[PDB]
RNA sequence: AUCCUUAUGCACGGGAAAUACGCAUAUCAGUGAGGAUUCGUCCGAGAUUGUGUUUUUGCUGGUUGAA
């Protein structure tokens, strides 16, 4: 009677606080140089409007 | 703390080319694009379509003429 053997416990599973390490998304080359392209383009832009 | 590998970002410098370099509310693409081959197999990343410029873009200097 103490400990009941009608009843089964199904206890609370104790989650692990998991640290999210925040991935490093990578880029393709193809993207990369995209990217330099454009930045690059637009400082550039800037420069002219900036110089005339 | 010193030395080196990788990638990338910024730049000095040097070189080549622009028939090249993009762009896309596109279509498809490592769940295979496109290729090789001694035929056993092998390489593996763009291809398609559309389109913008492309004997050039942006800026300077000179002589000159113009008169």
């Amino acid at each position: 009677e103490h400990p009941s053997i009608r009843y089964v416990a199904h206890p609370l599973p104790e989650k692990i606080n998991e640290a999210k390490v925040s991935i490093k998304a990578y880029l393709t080359q193809h993207e990369r140089k995209r990217l330099r392209r454009n930045r690059r383009k637009m400082a550039r832009e800037a420069r002219e409007i900036k110089i005339k």
